[PDB]
């Protein structure tokens, strides 16, 4: 239904952030630091002292955070979302690029979204406006969570009740 590129924009999108995932680790293979400390294991407060892990997290993130505010901008009227099925389209890839940027990172939270569709529709002209609500809770926890811990490596002057030291 959608012509030139304006079709496939949407998968060119995701595609940068799909490859993104691969470029972080060929470069963290190449300066030979531990992958799995991303995520580690499960234990209340994560290691990853090394700032590499913490400052490469946000690379992944900043990527993915243009997607999420890219889809209420996207919102357009008709452009991106083309037929009717297209406007839940675009949601629907982000609940799917939930995984990648857990392998990377990142808190997962899919219950909010996924419950967004029991009380709010799905991710309709109005309800992707409003179900955003929930979405940009997570660009605050996941930005502030890792944020803090980005410019704490500057100095130890650094505070922030958002944040927790360890």
């Amino acid at each position: 239904g959608l012509k030139g590129e304006t079709k496939i924009i949407l998968e060119r999108s995701a595609k940068d952030i799909t490859d993104e995932i691969n470029k972080i680790k060929k470069d963290a293979a190449d300066n030979n630091v531990n992958f799995a400390a991303f995520t580690d294991s499960e234990t209340g407060s994560k290691v990853s002292e090394n700032s590499f892990i913490l400052e490469a997290k946000v690379r992944a993130t900043t990527v993915a955070e243009k997607f999420v505010t890219a889809i209420e901008g996207e919102a357009t009227k008709l452009k991106k979302t083309g037929s009717s099925g297209e406007f839940s389209a675009m949601y629907n890839m982000m609940l799917e690029v939930s995984g990648p940027l857990e392998e990377l990172g990142v808190l997962r939270m899919t219950k909010t979204v996924t419950d967004a569709a029991e009380q709010h529709p799905t991710t309709t002209a109005e309800g992707i406006l409003e179900i955003a609500k929930i979405m940009k809770t997570k660009l605050q926890r996941v930005h502030t969570k890792n944020y803090c811990a980005l410019e704490k490596k500057k100095n130890p002057n650094f505070t922030d009740e958002k944040c927790k030291n360890n």
